[PDB]
């Protein structure tokens, strides 16, 4: 007897990932969890084989089961193009995804008592959300031969009207050029989310502009903050201490840097890409970090392993050579994914081992069995003893030998 | 009988700055050095009067001198429009300076022994190079009222054809959009000045960029960095031991916070503006840093004060209060320019003068004499007390005696 489950979408992924994805399924999740399980093989090879359909098709199939669970693809480069001989330089996967859902990336770091921060003060947590869609995103940049005229119009749909603007007239040689744009509805959904976020966890929210510059264009996410927050919002935080602030980008990582954590930042796309990865690594690992998309629907998730393909490891284990890679930012992708599946479908059991998942994996690193980069963050890389962390697999024995006891003390525990 | 300092364009700022500018050039400046000083009042109130022109005046001023030494100064927003009864809501008079002379803006962090950072690893300098020029800072921006079409179009001068790119078709409501650009031209002198900057400090260059996402915008600098190392700088960087690499920029700062410095970051004109405040807070004080523009010509620079205005301690004078505010970025905006000035006029007496007082200013702070936010980054600011710190007089009068003893035992000396 295993727990039901329910309906997931699944997401294969490239290199180093890909092979640690299948090791979770078989000794963490498929042991105990049986699961009506909806696969995309979103690998460089099938993206490239299905002209990058299969992204899209996993993307409404998402819209259809309300929780994906993705593991980290290559978005590729030049080098990528000749190394798999690819039809052409394929869209992150993650962009195209996003595009599709919308919603708001939630990023956390995944604490463990012996892992120093390389920021002392942060004794609370930081929960970067991500504006996932847009901007930089959606963007449509090119090259600006030479000399010539650089516009950008608005044309309405009624007809009645166009309104140019002049980007930049180029006068000696060329360079480069972009348009990009956001939607009112998707920035009131990031707001609502953010809002929500803060006053679950109960801290402050922090939304970081550069409207002093893009004061239009940034302008119009303050305006839409700040009407929310009055409207709808500024009493609940009132009840529960708490704020909502305003702040110019540069300010922000400042004021986040010397503060102690405990709030929520609410990043537009591309500041929520650098700053998430930031502060994972201010707490002390940059791929100890939680990636979730919460859609606006308040139904859908999409639950992932935002950090590399760890390609230096991939050539040493096609080479024979021994591995170390951290598997926690994948394990809590499945962890998150089947939590919010759990709540979805008023299951108990399936709520119960997500957590034990999660408990397990902190427990498993706090009691001194750790993979390479773990045991580099503790003693210094070069300090560091073959001795003094596990191998991938030695580790994920570690983590399915501590997850089958606690489920089974558990088991025995509620046997009265 | 005072130094000949020579010609130099100065830019009077805003609020607390600008009271603060006055007592440098006072006690620190004028008993010591003579200047032909080319003078443009940027506050608020006079550019408002002027149409923003005196900035315009301000940065052809630099192009004609070749040094200039800014205070720093209020980009209004909504509530500043109503507060000065402003005409419009004035752009940044830095983007217009940036935009007009072109560049490269070298920022770095003040150091001193006795100020921790919040960055225990860095054991060595991290030098920013944000690209002055163009992006966001000279963007065409707008609000999309509602449902229709964003186009961005290109026609060559040649008039040959035209290019229709379809940015966003807007089916449900509206939103925002914004076209940006930048120039070849200025990408070179970018890529120019980082090379020759990690060369005169003998560090490796970094180059961040999101290409993967923005393939020919972000491709284009690196492609730009890569042929101009290749073909100009590579054997150069190999004789002193160091390298040149492009990195992605969430990668970038990842690798920054675990590195223990000792490199050049060049960054793009939005990034620089972020992380040069984020390495700045990491070294200890975001108000202990340098910001240096160097134009293209290998002539022009245009030194300035990087931080806020610092509105609250201004409204505490206002009310008579006593204030403690930090002198320091305006002070090296000055020794900046006049270091410039001197290398330029082949001044041993002007650069003997601009290194002395930032000797002068470093020691001061390092005898344990200095502000409350520098007496709250060794103390923690619920543990500081009056005792602690000196408030803006008394540290000015600090290095105005530290100064005069330091140059009076120098010509002594000779
Ligand atoms: O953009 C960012 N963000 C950031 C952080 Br959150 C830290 Br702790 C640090 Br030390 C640095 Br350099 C940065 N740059
Ligand atoms: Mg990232
Ligand atoms: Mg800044």
């Amino acid at each position: 007897k295993k727990i039901s489950g329910g309906s997931v979408v699944e997401m294969q992924g490239d290199e180093m990932t890909r092979i640690i994805w299948e090791l979770i399924k078989e000794k963490l999740i498929f042991p105990y969890v049986e699961l009506d399980l909806h696969s995309y093989d979103l690998g460089i090879e099938n993206r490239d084989a299905t002209n990058d359909q299969v992204t899209k098709d996993a993307a409404e199939a998402i819209k259809k089961h309300n929780v994906g669970v993705k593991c980290a693809t290559i978005t590729p480069d030049e080098k990528r193009v000749e190394e798999f001989k690819l039809k052409q330089m394929w869209k992150s996967p993650n962009g195209t995804i996003r595009n599709i859902l919308g919603g708001t990336v939630f990023r956390e770091a995944i604490i463990c008592k012996n892992i120093p921060r390389l920021v002392s003060g942060w004794v609370k947590p930081i929960i970067i959300g991500r504006h996932a869609y847009g901007d930089q995103y959606r963007a449509t940049d090119f090259v600006v031969p030479g000399p010539g005229k650089v516009e950008i119009t608005y044309t309405p749909s009624d007809g009645t009207q166009k309104v140019t603007y002049l980007v930049h007239n180029f006068e000696e040689g060329g360079g480069v050029a972009m348009g990009m744009y956001n939607q009112d509805k998707s920035i009131e959904d990031f707001a609502h989310s953010s809002f929500q976020m803060a006053l679950s966890k109960g801290w402050p929210l922090y939304l970081s502009t550069k409207n002093t510059i893009l004061k239009k264009y940034d302008g119009r996410f303050k305006d839409i903050f700040q009407e929310i927050y009055d409207k709808q919002y500024k009493s609940q935080f009132e009840a529960q201490k708490i704020w909502y602030e305003h702040r110019l980008i540069d300010d922000m990582v400042a004021q986040a840097m010397k503060s102690e954590g405990g709030f929520i930042w609410a990043c537009k796309n591309y500041d929520g890409d650098v700053q998430s990865d930031s502060v994972a690594q201010g707490y002390g690992s940059l791929g100890m970090m939680t990636s979730v998309l919460v859609c606006p629907d308040g139904k859908t998730v999409e639950a992932e392993a935002a950090h590399g393909t760890v390609t230096r490891h991939y050539r040493m284990y096609q080479k024979g050579q021994e591995t170390s890679t951290n598997p926690i930012a994948s394990i809590f992708a499945w962890t998150r994914g089947l939590a919010h599946r759990a709540k979805l479908d008023n299951n108990k059991e399936l709520a119960f081992f997500a957590n034990a998942l999660e408990e397990v994996s902190i427990e498993t690193i706090e009691a001194g069995f750790m993979t390479k980069d773990l045991a580099a963050c503790i003693k210094g890389l070069p300090n560091v003893q073959r001795s003094d962390y596990l191998n991938t697999f030695e580790f994920m024995d570690k983590l399915g030998e501590n997850l089958k006891i606690k489920l089974a003390q558990a088991k025995l525990s509620l046997e009265h």
